[PDB]
């Protein structure tokens, strides 16, 4: 961020600060299961308050409510509560993020006020889909809530969304988490140790299958696991995949991706076996399948099996650097957690013999919390897809929109 305004050089004395953060935290049974992303923004928030900010107004999304208000399902109210304990200051929660009531609450706050707005994605204008005039009005409203803007939302920095690129204030500064994460990746990606392995799992298949093409110019090996794998296996192996995650658009480029991996000498490791489930539920009935057997109709693959874990281990053993985004099964539910635990064991072992190991994402970092490995890998990032877009070699939109020096 040498060329961008950052918080260390932003005068906040007597100023209202409006701050985009990534508070898209994981939830199970309605409880926050990892406060990593909240804790990670505390240094920027505290700095603002300690250097005389009149207020700090925090804004984020939670999940993918697709431009409809879903307070019953995706409210940020629980985050406000958690932020209090981590900050040592109280926080006022507002039930919207724009409009006359929100504008009034933020216009002239008591000295030192911390305010958290409701989920930005309850409005279609944040993503811009789910209207140019209402997008402008949404952005205008957000801009009234502070005098200066800070973006500390590293985990969302790949998204060219209204709160991330559309705030119109004279000073738009990168926060300290933004700086910490970008600095770590800049050093780690400049001259990676080789072989350099990417591990791509998870459930955001439509988005992340589109990142593979450019990642194939940067890495020497790739594990394609979790929900990502089934689109590949259906196309390449004619495998029956049941109700497993499948991306129609990505299927159309699978053969081209494999051709490119061959051209570039990138070894691709796909799974060969699975733990199956009869529905998407923690207490589903379960089974086993191989690529050869296929997955029965009406069943979904929610973990890899033991022969897949062996092949993943072989790739980890060859690696001198690893970037991992996306668990290799539904690790939140014990029936489907074994493959991700086994891979974590291998990645921790690799670190101990000198591998540079980077795990990132809202959910994947929660694997580190669950199995107590946060200090047993080289770097745990608050960015998942944001970190993969860095690996591709891009300038992230939320960084690009910051004020130039
Ligand atoms: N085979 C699978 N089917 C469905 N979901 C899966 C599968 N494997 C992993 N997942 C899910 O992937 C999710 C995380 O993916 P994603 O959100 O892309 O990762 P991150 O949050 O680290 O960026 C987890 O909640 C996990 O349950
Ligand atoms: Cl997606
Ligand atoms: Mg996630």
């Amino acid at each position: 961020l040498s060329n961008k305004l950052t918080l260390d050089k932003l005068d906040v004395k007597g100023k209202r600060v409006v701050m985009r953060v990534d508070f898209n935290v994981p939830m199970k049974n309605n409880q926050i299961t990892n406060n990593q992303r909240i804790k990670a923004a505390v240094p920027s928030i505290k700095f603002c308050l300690d250097n005389g900010a009149k207020s700090v107004v925090l804004m984020s999304h939670l999940g993918r409510p697709d431009g409809v208000p879903m307070p019953d399902k995706y409210s940020l109210e629980p985050v406000a509560v958690e932020l209090k304990s981590l900050l040592g200051k109280d926080v006022l929660f507002l039930k919207d993020c724009v409009g006359p009531e929100v504008e009034k609450a933020c216009a002239n706050p008591a000295a030192g006020s911390v305010i958290l707005l409701e989920n930005l994605r309850f409005h279609v204008e944040e993503e811009g889909k789910g209207e140019p005039a209402k997008i402008e009005a949404f952005r205008a409203s957000l801009s009234k809530l502070g005098d200066v803007y800070v973006n500390d939302a590293f985990g969302t920095a790949h998204r060219a969304h209204s709160s991330m690129v559309g705030v119109n204030l004279p000073q738009k500064a990168g926060g300290f988490l933004m700086k910490k994460e970008l600095n770590y990746f800049a050093k780690a990606l400049e001259s990676p140790e080789r072989p350099f392995l990417a591990i791509l799992g998870g459930a955001k298949v439509a988005d992340k299958i589109q990142l593979i093409n450019n990642m194939l110019d940067k890495v020497n090996e790739m594990i394609i696991g979790g929900g990502m794998a089934f689109t590949f296996l259906k196309v390449l192996n004619n495998m029956e995949i049941g109700t497993s995650l499948f991306d129609e658009e990505g299927a159309k480029i699978v053969k081209d991706l494999m051709s490119k991996a061959e051209k570039n000498g990138v070894k691709i490791t796909l799974p060969v076996d699975f733990v199956t489930a009869d529905k998407f539920d923690e207490n589903a009935k379960t089974g086993q399948a191989t690529v050869a057997s296929g997955i029965p109709a009406g069943w979904m693959g929610l973990d890899c099996g033991p022969e897949s874990s062996k092949k993943y281990a072989e790739a980890v053993t060859r690696a001198k650097q690893i970037v991992w985004n996306g668990p290799v099964g539904v690790f939140e539910w014990e029936a489907f957690a074994r493959g991700t635990k086994a891979l974590m064991d291998e990645v921790v072992k690799a670190t101990s013999r000198g591998c540079i190991t980077i795990i990132g994402g809202g959910d994947t970092a929660t694997c580190c919390a669950k199995w107590n490995t946060e200090d047993k890998v080289s770097h745990v990032s608050t960015g998942g897809g944001a970190s993969l877009e860095l690996l591709e070699g891009k300038v992230l939109p939320g960084v690009d929109a910051l004020s130039n020096i």
